[PDB]
């Protein structure tokens, strides 16, 4: 809808909004799974590393990449 633009957080704000900067970083990596990342984030209270560690762990159609 509106690219960027976001004021301060008064109280009780969206999750993805809070961990947005992350959701974006995740995507870059390839973690498009939003509904997942989002939850994962909330599960890590805003933590990419963990978020990743968790996501990665999860083995249910995401993106098989090894080497």
């Amino acid at each position: 809808g509106s690219s960027g633009s976001s004021g301060p957080s008064h109280s009780l704000q969206a999750p993805e909004v809070r961990f947005s900067k992350e959701m974006e970083c995740l995507q870059a990596m390839g973690f498009v799974n939003y509904n997942a990342n989002l939850q994962a984030l909330i599960a890590t209270d805003g933590d990419t590393n963990a978020a990743i560690y968790k996501l990665k762990s999860s083995q249910g159609f995401s993106g098989p990449s090894s080497g």
